[PDB]
């Protein structure tokens, strides 16, 4: 029983960009009302709940590798 | 019984641009409303309820890569 | 009983822009109006419930390789 | 019973940017109203109730890598 | 029985910014109003209730990497 | 040259009421874009450009009379 | 040359309300822009210019009696 | 030449209103922008330019008389 | 030449008005932004430039009479 | 030559309210920016320029009578 864990990887994520001008993100808000009454989250539970909300993102390359090795012997 | 887990991975991901020039993003908020009384999340829930929201994303290069190596000998 | 994993994978993903010029995303927003009473999600659930949402998306190149490698031995 | 873990990694994520000119983040908040009563919570939760909330991110190269490496033996 | 945990990592991550011009963030805030009576929270739970926030983040690099090595033997 | 001017006025305007319940005015703002560059105005005008806007007018009774005499002897 | 101005007025405006109730008035703000360059108002002008508003008017009775009388002997 | 000015006015208004309730003015504030450069007002101007604004009015009653008299001799 | 000015006035505003609840004005204040560089006002000008504001009125009774009397002779 | 200013006002403004109850002013003020160079005002100018500005008035009775009373003779 030989198992070999060889992933030879060679990945380059390039990403080249001369200037970035004018981003302008000027948002009139409104208006959110939410009416509960019981809220019952056991597990592992991501929630929002009546958010008004603005997120400006301007990342220089927004550049993201998501890599995952998973061996299980049963 | 052997298992050669070798993969080779040459991989490149390239983005060029010169220049982003004028992003404008102004929007006029409007009115949610959202009624609801007993909410019930057990396990990995995502959710979300009564948002008004805004988001501006300029990556210079947005280039994502998603590798995924699972081995399992039973 | 042998068994070869050998996936030889050369891949490029090229994007070539000058300049990406006016961008205007400028949304009226309107009225979204939810009633509800019992909500009941158990596993794994992704739940957008009365949303008013704006999404100003301008990536530089937008390449993304989803690569799964899955072997089983049972 | 033989188990060799050797994953060669060679990897690199570069974003080369000259200059990020005007970003304007200038938002009119509004008015956010959320009525409830009770609110469990048990294990692992991540809530947000009732934000008004303004998030102006400028990363100069934004580049995010996530590694697992997950090895089990039964 | 014998395994060998030997993962051979070469990473670099490299953001080059030339200059950060104008990041201007001015948010004429708003009105958030939450009602409750009873919250329980039992284990690790993360909870923002009522709140009008404003986070300006401007790093010069912004680079992130996660790197999580478990090995288990049962 | 006799002139009798013996206007007799005898007027009454009621309104009778008992209760003025819901009145519910939730409008969601749009978007008013207006360009122009030269302007003129002289004598007695009454203008309104580029504007939102929002009335809510609930008088109990809303009579109005409007009564102009006019004598001119040449 | 006899002129007798002799209006005999008797007027009675009555508005009579037992009650008012529920009067709501939340708007969700929205965006307006106006550009120009050039204004010129001689003589007696009422111009309201870029403007996003809100009135909330509740009088008890809203009665308005306008009355002129003009004689003019040439 | 013989001119008899005797209006005799007997005039009541009149609001009766037991009891005005729960009125609610609560408006999300939006954008205002407006751009000008050359402002010439010369005679009795009233102008109002880039306003955002609220205006509550409760009047117990409301009642208003306007009452011109003009007699000229030439 | 004989001019007789005898205006019999007798007027009354009355408003009757038992109690006045709740008034809320909760209003969340948005952006205003207003360029310009020459403004020329000569005579009796009345102008607002560039506010955001708020007035609550709340009079027990709102009773206005406006009364003029001209007489000239020539 | 005579004239006769003899103008009988018999004139009572009344108003009559039991109590006055909750008024809640709470504005969540925003953001004014005002930019000009040269102002000139000759002649009984009124101008209020970048104001952010909360007025309460709760007069009790809020009456006010004006009565103009102009003879000339040439």
């Amino acid at each position: 029983v030989q198992i070999v864990y060889k992933p030879v990887d060679l990945s380059k994520v390039t990403s080249k960009c001369g200037s970035l001008g004018n981003i302008h993100h000027k948002p009139g808000g409104g208006q959110v009302e939410v009416k509960s009454e019981k809220l019952d989250f056991k597990d592992r539970v991501q929630s929002k709940i009546g958010s008004l909300d603005n997120i400006t993102h301007v990342p220089g390359g927004g550049n993201k590798k998501i890599e995952t090795h998973k061996l299980t012997f049963r």
